[PDB]
């Protein structure tokens, strides 16, 4: 039993919710929040963008921390850094950006990365300002996720169609 509440359930271990993951995250408090990172964690936008101005900017400062040391990630990675006020971790993880060119068969591997946490709070990777499409996403998010995974989906309208579309 967790403190996840009001998710429709789509397969054993893949759940889903209309929600402002940023709202999310600071109500359930969990483990592991996941970033929809970039190479370089620079968090302009996006879910990025949202999360980093939840944290008054602490999120960026650790993260140039971590790149001045380690280097960029590779897309298809990711590294764990703090959570700050939203959760415990924060699993920053890459996918491709198709607004970037970026090859789409990475996503698998992008998703691979959640399978290190039993339970996590997401969005749908590559989604977004990423350029994919989150139909496609959600398919790959099920086919390789195999921990419990809860999908924070902020356009209500996107919401829709991603349910109404499940096989
Ligand atoms: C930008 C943002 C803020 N809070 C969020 N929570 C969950 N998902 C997000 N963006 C990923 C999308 O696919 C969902 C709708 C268009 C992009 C956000
Ligand atoms: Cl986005």
């Amino acid at each position: 039993v967790n403190s996840f509440s009001g998710y429709l359930k789509l397969t054993d271990n893949v759940y889903i919710k209309n929600a402002d993951i940023v709202e999310e995250a600071k109500k359930v408090k969990p483990t592991v929040v996941v970033n929809a990172a970039n190479v370089y964690l620079k968090h302009g936008g996006g879910v990025a963008g949202a999360l980093n101005k939840a944290t008054n900017n602490a999120m960026q400062v650790e993260s140039d921390d971590y790149i001045a040391t380690n280097g960029p990630l590779k897309v298809g990675g990711s590294c764990v850094l703090s959570g700050h006020n939203l959760a415990k971790h924060c699993l920053h993880v890459v996918g491709p950006n198709v607004n970037k060119g970026e090859d789409i068969q990475l996503l698998k591997s992008a998703y691979e990365n959640f399978n290190q946490h039993e339970v996590l709070l997401a969005p749908l990777l590559s989604a977004g300002i990423f350029g994919a499409d989150p139909i496609h996403s959600l398919r790959v998010c099920v086919d390789t996720v195999r921990t419990n995974v809860y999908l924070a989906v902020f356009d209500k309208n996107l919401y829709d169609k991603l349910v109404s579309s499940f096989l």
